[PDB]
C-alpha cells in the first residue's frame, strides 16, 4: 500500500553506485560548511552544493566498531530507530563524531537532506579550500568511474 525502499537495501546501492548516491542527495544541504577566516574565533558559512561532496564506501556506512593501532574504538552507525526518520554518526569513543548523514523517507524512496564530513573540518581556512574541494574531486573521479 505504501511498500518503501528499505534501509539496508537503499544503502547497498547507495555505497556502490556513483550517480545514484548523488541522485539520492538534496541541493543545498541544511549544513552550510563552517570554517574559520584566518583570525580564529570567526564565525563564516559556504554554500555545500554537489560540486564539494565526497563519495563515501560501505566501510564509510556501516554499523558496527573499528580498532586502528594508533587512535581507539572507532564507531559508525544509525543512533536513531526510526520507521522512515534516520540518520547516520561515525566518530571516536568518549569524543564528538566527524561523518553526520541525516536520512528520510517521503514517497517511499529516501534522499539524504543533511551532511558532514571532515574534507571540510573546522582545521581548513577558507583561504585554501577551493583546492581542498579540487582535491576531493579526484578521489571522486577514481570512486565513480569504478562503481556504477
Amino acid at each position: 500500500g505504501a511498500e518503501e525502499e528499505d534501509f539496508k537495501t537503499f544503502l547497498q546501492k547507495f555505497t556502490s553506485s556513483a550517480s545514484f548516491q548523488y541522485s539520492r542527495i538534496k541541493f543545498p544541504l541544511k549544513s552550510p560548511i563552517a570554517l574559520l577566516k584566518d583570525d580564529g574565533e570567526t564565525e563564516q558559512t559556504f554554500p555545500f552544493t554537489r560540486e564539494k561532496w565526497a563519495l563515501l564506501d560501505e566501510e564509510t556506512l556501516k554499523e558496527g566498531r573499528t580498532t586502528e593501532e594508533e587512535g581507539g574504538t572507532y564507531i559508525s552507525h544509525f543512533t536513531v530507530n526510526e520507521p522512515a526518520h534516520k540518520e547516520f554518526e561515525a566518530g571516536y569513543d568518549e569524543s564528538e563524531p566527524s561523518l553526520r548523514v541525516v536520512f528520510e523517507l517521503t514517497d517511499g524512496k529516501w534522499y539524504v537532506t543533511d551532511c558532514y564530513n571532515d574534507w571540510y573540518n573546522f582545521d581548513l581556512p577558507i583561504n585554501e579550500l577551493e583546492e581542498t574541494i579540487q582535491a576531493v574531486q579526484e578521489e571522486n573521479k577514481a570512486f565513480e568511474e569504478l562503481h556504477p
